[PDB]
């Protein structure tokens, strides 16, 4: 229940998807999130691009959605992921990321935190594809996605 076990091949991307609950010791919920912007196994965000995403969205998330732990990068650099304190709400985190995505699209300002001191790859950037990313995802038009768990 932490982690559904997904069939990656039955999803329509991009989306926002409850990727499984753990529950802490006093009964609080921890809610995972797959934030998908592209198709799994059909292309990849480019790592300079996926960085800027987590350094912009680390701040739009919050400015939209409360309880956030971190947004983070997925290995698979198709999309984020982040977990959120709270019982499971896709529509609510739908929403979010959405205006966070407007946020991100819109970003003209110089990208935060790209230091020596604030970040450990301070030269692997790039806003523009990062807002082209976000532009890309709103185009295409976000949905809750169900999950379609792997028969095994
Ligand atoms: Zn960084």
């Amino acid at each position: 229940v932490e982690s559904f076990d997904l069939d990656h091949t039955k999803v329509k991307a991009p989306y926002v998807r409850l990727a499984g609950v753990k529950t802490t010791p006093k009964g609080d919920q921890i809610s995972k999130y797959d934030l998908r912007f592209l198709q799994p196994n059909q292309g990849a965000i480019d790592p300079a691009a996926i960085h800027t995403l987590e350094h912009l969205l680390a701040g739009y998330m919050r400015d939209h959605l409360e309880g956030v732990v971190d947004v983070s990068p997925m290995g698979c650099r198709t999309g984020m992921y982040m977990a959120v304190i709270g019982e499971p709400d896709e529509q609510g985190v739908m929403k979010a990321f959405e205006a966070a995505l407007k946020d991100t699209a819109g970003h003209d300002q110089p990208i935060p935190g790209v230091s020596e001191l604030e970040c450990g790859n301070y030269r692997d950037h790039d806003l523009a594809a990062a807002r082209q990313h976000a532009r890309d995802v709103l185009d295409q038009g976000l949905k809750v996605q169900e999950t379609i768990l792997l028969e095994r």
